[PDB]
């Protein structure tokens, strides 16, 4: 969809698109006038010369003012896409890394870029334009030899910048094995990232080689390996781009989940005469040695960019920042609704709001530190909030993942609440994860006590089946059946039955 500061920047555009051809216009005119000037000096080698020049000079002047302003104007809308309107893709860029509310497409920005750009471009060749008259008819007083060197150097500027800013990575840096765990790389492992410049130019197309490096205190500093650069071109929406696609890294010799690099990307342009300085970074990664390390990373890729938009701050964790529950909760949500098509409600949303900050009422402004969230253990438990729930996510979305497709899970529901279920029909039932095992563990629960088993590991779900079987052989001798109707009332058969064999 479309905001309307967006409607007021594709105008913007069109206004500046509009003045540059009413200039192109101005120019072609004021060229023909001083023509006839030139040949009626050159037919009389009286008057028509002594005037026709008083005019040349009032054309000049318009003509030389009326880019002042027409620059004065791209200087506007160029801070308005390139600090607003790019900053907020950049910041939506960083959001949708870490599952939110994705739609980061660098179209729109491409076609407001590439039309500024190409403007800009042909108000170059304006002001080119007229120091070919600050050669051909001048004076002194002359309004061009005194504004032209002024107005080139000002556009030039102006380019210089949409020209860098256009320069992104438009598809951060990942293992294309831990697509859902971008910005955190194994050592020895293949990965592939991915640049663009928004000043889609087809004359540039294969003219720049884009080069990657890796980091140029105390920290450990890698390389990277294999085609360490390659070429930008229009391959796929023909758009200036060029992806690395197997690259490896190692460590230069001779904490770590907390310990942030950047990769730089650089390549140079030479185009109408002028040597551009470009260079990008994606957003800082945290590098790790075992697939041991994975989650405690992730979290400090979560943490990192559910606060600060900074591209550019390895030392995030040198004092990691506050987070009032809200966002956490979000962001977490997010990781279910990522990958399944389902997040938390604010239902288990809260039995885990309790999980982490423990009995309390409403936790909204209830402020969670980067030690809290992960790098502290539960109460009891011997693990810590964030580890045991990775594999929480882990389980839903490897095993169990078509099976929490329609809720099915309470999930989270504290062992207590989980007693006002003391209404139903004895043998009805639910499906917890255990709050014990580190590993991930899904139970189920049935004046009619209550009663939950002995959670089920990964290792076992090599649970349709579990819940189609299961018969606790009974007192009087009866091994009898699993309690049915899932919580709302459910009989386990058209819930539980289809994936049955």
């Amino acid at each position: 969809v479309v905001t309307e500061k967006q409607q007021m920047l594709e105008q913007h555009l069109q206004d500046v698109r509009k003045r540059v051809q009413d200039l192109e216009q101005k120019m072609k005119v004021v060229e023909n006038l001083q023509d006839d000037f030139d040949f009626n000096y050159k037919t009389l080698k009286m008057q028509q010369l002594e005037q026709m020049l008083t005019a040349l000079d009032q054309m000049r002047r318009s003509i030389v003012s009326e880019l002042a302003g027409l620059l004065s104007a791209m200087e506007y809308v160029q801070k308005t896409l390139t600090d607003e309107e790019l900053a907020d893709w950049k910041r939506r860029q960083q959001i949708a890394c870490i599952g939110g509310p994705p739609n980061i497409c660098l179209d729109r920005l491409e076609n407001w870029i590439t039309s500024l750009a190409e403007s800009q471009l042909q108000t170059r060749q304006q002001i080119k334009k007229l120091e070919e008259l600050q050669q051909k008819v001048s004076y002194k007083g002359d309004p061009i030899v005194q504004h032209r060197p002024m107005l080139e150097e000002r556009i030039v500027e102006l380019f210089r910048n949409l020209m860098k800013s256009a320069f992104v990575v438009e598809r951060q840096p990942c293992m294309p094995m831990h697509p859902d765990r971008p910005l955190v790389i194994k050592t020895g492992v293949q990965f592939t990232t991915k640049v663009r410049l928004l000043v889609k130019f087809p004359e540039l197309n294969y003219q720049l080689k884009i080069k990657v490096c890796i980091d140029k205190r105390g920290s450990r500093k890698f390389n990277i390996l294999g085609t360490n650069t390659k070429v930008m071109n229009m391959e796929e929406n023909g758009s200036l781009s060029a992806e690395f696609k197997h690259l490896t890294l190692r460590e230069q010799r001779c904490i770590v989940t907390e310990e942030l690099h950047l990769i730089t990307f650089e390549t140079e342009v030479y185009h109408q005469g002028l040597k551009i300085d470009l260079e990008t970074h994606s957003l800082p990664v945290v590098v790790i040695s075992n697939i041991c390390q994975m989650p405690n990373a992730w979290a400090s890729i979560l943490w990192y960019n559910m606060l600060t938009n900074n591209p550019k701050n390895v030392n995030f964790f040198t004092k990691p920042p506050i987070g009032t529950w809200d966002q956490v909760a979000e962001v977490l949500s997010w990781q279910f609704s990522s990958t399944t098509k389902r997040g938390l409600s604010i239902e288990q949303l809260t039995t885990l709001a309790e999980k982490l900050l423990g009995p309390g009422v409403n936790y909204s402004g209830c402020q969670i530190t980067w030690a809290k969230f992960c790098k502290e253990n539960m109460a009891g438990k011997g693990f810590s909030f964030w580890v045991w729930l990775d594999n929480i996510i882990d389980l839903v979305k490897k095993y169990i993942l078509a099976l929490w497709n329609e809720g099915y899970i309470m999930g989270f529901i504290s062992k207590e609440r989980e007693r006002a279920i003391s209404t139903k029909p004895p043998g009805t039932f639910l499906l917890r994860f255990s709050e014990s095992s580190k590993e991930g563990g899904v139970t189920f629960t049935w004046k009619t006590q209550i009663q939950s088993v002995e959670p089920y590991t990964k290792q076992q779900l090599n649970f349709a089946e579990i819940i189609m079987g299961y018969k606790i052989m009974d007192a009087t001798n009866i091994l009898v059946s699993p309690l049915v109707y899932l919580y709302p009332d459910i009989p386990k058969e058209e819930a539980f039955g289809k994936y049955c064999r």
